[PDB]
């Protein structure tokens, strides 16, 4: 709300060397004219110059050359700050250096060549680090700052000597601070940003408060998950972002050299931070420099790990130093390191989902000359199992297709005709459908962890199980002043039992998604290579996941697997325990509800489950699923359907009328056996058409009555000719009667208070 | 600092040592203290190399040589005993040891003291309520949610101010406070890095929260009180002291709370030892760890060590029935070996519990081992009064209530269900507040009343309506079968006893 | 087209090396679009009885390792699995579910017309008569 | 080629594959070819000593350091891809692979022909026969 925070706007000159005013302004201020001034954007970037020749539009607004936009700045939408700042001193000379273009052809001098005229009425009020494309020429032309007799910004003098000794730098080189990496190359993190810029930018920006509050900064910040998920761009971007120094560090180069050297290197990596500050370290792949102190065999390794710990103890100097490092598990490293007043901070970056790749794709193919029918979402739904290197490589492929597809006959015939046909090349979808086939993705065997779109209406029944999964998951996630203020304890855990193919991880994903909550799924294959293989100590890995990503619903489908692999209930002689279901029940019994993590389990053998499991404080409700009835079956059918071209004609009531006892797995078989029908005689028709026209003597012919666009009743009537139950009345008879047993147990008459 | 040691040369090290006990000779009397000794000295073992060997045993020199008549004492600091070279644990060396172990709530509430002095605080803090719901922290991780708490409430919306860079932060800093919230916001962003140590404390419950066994009471005070107080009645008439018994009976009658209430009238340690911990030592071949248990036990004494489920593993491999091997088993050979292996000088005094008597090996319950039974049943009036009363005294209860009757109207039920009573009761109260709160501030947002102020608040307490939904929904879980099974498990052996009268002439 | 027979899975059980599966099936991925053939797929269930043989049912670990695998492919890739029995009575049902084998086809011993066909692919490489009719 | 660089001093083997390096930048746009890749990076597990891991460790920071717009392409060579250090295969480092493999029948034809060319055959040489019975 300052005075003169006010908004940028176009320019209408071409050169950077001209400011403009807002002259409403200047009553309150000091604006005149002369050589230098003080003016206000984004990470302290400048670019100071002569200013006031403006009041050609309207006040309120600071009107800045078009190089402006990267220059000082990122985009628009940002605030310029207006203080002068004249009477500088004249220094001989300053600032001259070209960098990318004029190397091209001729050489010269690089200031004899076109920018001569420029200085006249001038004579070089500029600052530092200033770019400004310019030409006597086509105006056009990069030119930068490299050379520093006095480092602030001065005066231009005549009868000076210069300096351009060094021939020009170009693109690569300077390419991480030209692109100035901010927060918007970074996708797929969201979440986790708002994390870190939470814990670091009051420590690292706003300081002498820090200090005037007393309270502790963080020391160490550990970042994991798998290669290819964008962890340096992130420490480069809270650097750029906070104004803050940063230095680099990368393991394998540490030890690939001799044993002083390395420590030598550590050491001064951070005397350097500790000079410039406040700073920040980053480490990648701290694995290579502190493993497993039982895999470390020698004894520069071990001291090298002591060394770390050691400058690690030492920071506490009210210096304003922070590390920060990337693995991709915490049982990597050396467990020492992960202790009070080392790194005691973590942050877990994970595999994106749909929305952070179609942000990733997005950031990637902005400089790509896509085509029209390039619907890049679709792709982001058909990329499971994608990191951002994945895709980077994916549309790589892409575009190197769409190449070599057809111009490779005159990319031969060299001239300079590749240029113009380059400028008239573009990316198509089916490119991206012959790379998306064509890719072996990295992380497919990686945990998933998100928030499932599944919702209430793919279900149409179950009304009283919606209400209470939502009293047992909802109301304390966003009421829990009540359960304080009745005092009473929230459950937290259930047991879905019933038939297979009636819906229970459909229901579980709905309730998750109601909350907005992470959800994760361990199934049968899970447990059986747990017991198989004596590994079950991997239980309080899946445990300690829920906890960093909660609210979270955490299901187990097929618990009774195990007991059936040995044999059912007659079996052995071994009564219900297995070493697998002990560590969940140890690890259960070692959380609490104020963490919001909830447990359901699934079953279609609820008799020969161990019932230690459904004891209080630990599952302890138990939840019948049935077969659908009617509106369930309409409702299943249309989610079902709802993807293909279907008719009209069809009525999907009258087939959940005449479909009584089928579990939605059946329905869904009827489904997919009519496409199958549609999709055969459409291949059919169009086979023997072109073959038939092939025949016939007919030059001409455009006619195709497209023969099957949809999916007719007889279609439908034809698959239910193979209708199949799975499940009899046998089996509905027991589960009816492990239900009505245990409402006996609830067996008492009416009871009223007196 | 050990790893300080560990980061130079070989031969700077072991200069440095000497220097230190050096410097430590001269000014006297002096304390020197090293921290993460395993570091310089772990299991020789491990120790791979002729460095490591060697400035270990320059340790051990330079500890032997210390007799000097000089006023030095030596400290150091590790985590566990198995995890220095067991040389260093000798007569001459680090021969006393401390364990400091994990907070209690007067612990963290003193913690919580002692950093907060210098914060502005607000008025509804009661840090007594999050010392008792901070388990399993220790007090750096106390620190750390301290600041969590301040730092929330500086951002929460002092943000946009502190983003105007002058002067004004100075004042506003001068008015700034941290509140209740800002405790209950960091308290559940908390991971705890005790959750898995073994507790060890007094405990709270008491004799009032059970309401009847009277003569179990008094038993098991004649057993655990007596010698803690009185042991010159023991010389004088020269008896030895039990050192254990078994609780056996039904499940949810309260086996675990009458041996709580006895470590809480002597005032003593109280510690448990759960089923599943029996079944991973089994599972694992791994039954090594008793030694430890009894070990903790005997630097904390006077004790009570608490062993429940104590016929698992008898129940994971058939019952009686089962294999065709009898009742032995690794895990509980361990624990009679360890109980012939200890005194009654040193106060330890361990219950077992069980619900199957019959599948236990009867090794355990010969003399010199537990070789006490006691029957524990389900309640009666008066103790289903104590319990209701009990589950209920933290919630706002009406007065038109009567838990009388309601025990009048509750035979042969276990404590576990009347739990389950009033938790669901409260369940429906909490529903009906939610759903009143909700219908109620919909239907006045669509009336077109831009003024309401009457909060006529629709539940404030628990009333008997609530208590009738649901004792409809009452269940047992003892039947009467397994009543008879357990009091012909008590008569036999009480016919065991069988002798008339016996008057000397 | 690749092949897996009988005595492969039996050395993976024996052996407790069922971590080869995933080996068989980037090799199929490398080499799309591919047939990946499972022959004797109930050779395990009959080394330990048939049906009634042990306590157990019918999960083991090879085929666990094999669902495990189905499990975490696409249909992008193309890569189509066929199984081969000749007991169908012994066979592990969790594989027989939606999205892993889930169709079943019988094939019966041959009429005239293969019978013919068949003899006549035998001996196309032999120097036979004319007089004789197949 | 890795042997080689295994059989001279700790100081010999890192400067050869530094000047390699070099001297492809100078040239260019060049290839390296790397055979034998198991012998200076097998698993890192089976790594006893310390000139091991070091050599290690200066090829993958020499393969991180070729974004430099040098038209520079490292191929290499070994039999299985769990015979070399996992890090090795990683995004910027080798992340491209082929398989080979064995030939097929038309192959090995190819094959003789390609060898056959100069030794004055004879004219009941049907060299299909063999490539089938090969």
């Amino acid at each position: 709300n300052r005075p003169n925070r006010l908004i940028v706007d176009e320019a209408i000159n071409e050169d950077n060397s001209v400011v403009s005013l807002s002259q409403p302004k200047m009553d309150e201020l000091q604006l005149f004219r002369g050589d230098t001034v003080l003016l206000k954007g984004k990470k302290r970037r400048e670019a100071v110059c002569i200013v006031l020749s403006d009041d050609t539009c309207s006040d309120e607004k600071i009107r800045m050359n078009r190089v402006v936009r990267n220059n000082l700045r990122v985009r628009l939408g940002d605030v310029i700050s207006i203080q002068p700042c004249p009477d500088v001193k004249y220094g001989k000379r300053i600032h001259v250096l070209p960098i990318d273009d004029t190397v091209e052809g001729i050489t010269g001098n690089l200031f004899e060549v076109y920018l001569k005229p420029y200085f006249l009425e001038a004579y070089r009020p500029i600052r530092k680090g200033d770019i400004f494309l310019v030409r006597g020429g086509m105006r056009a032309v990069e030119f930068k700052v490299v050379e520093t007799d006095p480092s602030p910004y001065c005066i231009v003098a005549p009868d000076t000597v210069i300096h351009c000794e060094g021939e020009p730098i170009k693109r690569e080189d300077e390419e991480e601070s030209l692109n100035e990496v901010g927060y918007d190359d970074i996708g797929g993190c969201r979440k986790q940003l708002a994390q870190i810029k939470e814990m670091v930018e009051l420590p690292l920006r706003h300081p002498a408060l820090f200090k005037a509050i007393g309270v502790k900064p963080p020391r160490g910040i550990l970042l994991y998950g798998p290669p290819g998920t964008g962890k340096t761009l992130i420490a480069r971007a809270v650097a750029n972002e906070t104004g803050a120094f940063a230095f680099l560090i990368n393991g394998p180069e540490i030890m690939s050299k001799l044993a002083g050297e390395s420590e030598s290197n550590l050491r001064k990596a951070f005397e350097e931070a500790e000079k410039n500050a406040p700073a920040i370290i980053f480490i990648d792949e701290l694995d290579a420099i502190a493993p497993k102190r039982e895999k470390t065999h020698g004894e520069v390794e071990r001291r090298i790990v002591s060394q770390l710990l050691t400058l690690m103890d030492g920071l506490k100097q009210r210096a304003h130093v922070i590390v920060m490092a990337a693995t991709n598990r915490p049982n990597s490293i050396d467990p020492a390191l992960r202790r009070f007043g080392r790194f005691d901070r973590e942050v877990d970056i994970g595999i994106p989902d749909a929305t952070g790749r179609l942000e990733i794709l997005q950031i990637h193919t902005k400089n790509m000359k896509l085509a029209d029918d390039v619907d890049l979402e679709q792709v982001a739904n058909e990329t499971h199992g994608h990191v951002g290197a994945d895709l980077a490589a994916l549309c790589s492929e892409a575009a190197l297709q769409a190449i070599r597809k057809k111009m490779d006959l005159i990319d031969l015939e060299d001239e300079t005709i590749d240029a113009e046909v380059m400028n008239s090349l573009a990316v198509t979808m089916d490119d991206f459908r012959w790379a998306l086939s064509q890719s072996n993705p990295s992380a497919l065997r990686e945990t998933v962890v998100e928030v499932p779109q599944v919702t209430w209406e793919d279900i149409g029944g179950l009304e009283d199980v919606k209400r209470e999964l939502q009293e047992l998951v909802q109301y304390p996630v966003e009421h829990p002043d009540k359960f304080l203020k009745f005092g009473m304890t929230p459950s937290k855990g259930v047991l879905f039992y019933g038939p297979p193919g009636c819906g229970k991880t459909l229901l579980a994903k709905a309730i998750a998604n109601e909350c907005q909550a992470n959800f994760i799924s361990i199934k049968g294959p899970e447990l059986l290579t747990m017991w198989f293989g004596e590994s079950e100590a991997n239980v309080r890995e899946i445990f300690d996941k829920a906890r960093q990503a909660a609210p979270c619903v955490l299901f187990f489908d097929e618990l009774d697997s195990i007991a059936k692999a040995r044999g059912g209930n007659i079996g052995d002689g071994g009564g219900a325990a297995d070493r697998v279901i002990n560590q969940i029940l140890t690890e259960m019994d070692g959380m609490s509800t104020k963490k919001n993590v909830f447990i359901i389990g699934a079953t279609n053998r609820p008799d020969i489950i161990d019932p230690a499991i459904l004891r209080p404080g630990r599952l302890d409700q138990l939840i019948y699923i049935p077969l659908p009835d009617e509106k369930s079956r309409v409702a299943i059918l249309k989610a079902n359907l709802r993807k293909s071209p279907v008719a009209k004609d069809v009525d999907l009531e009258f087939l959940a009328k005449m479909t009584n006892g089928f579990s939605g797995a059946d329905l869904t078989e009827i489904c997919q056996r009519a496409c199958k029908l549609a999709i055969r005689e459409s291949i059919e028709s169009e086979i023997r058409r072109e073959r038939e026209r092939q025949t016939n003597p007919s030059a001409m012919e455009v006619e195709e009555d497209d023969p099957v666009p949809e999916i007719r009743r007889d279609h439908f009537e034809e698959a239910m000719r193979f209708a199949r139950r799975s499940v009899s009345d046998n089996d509905i008879r027991k589960y009816e009667m492990f239900a009505q047993t245990l409402q006996q147990s609830r067996g008492f008459g009416s009871f009223r208070f007196p």
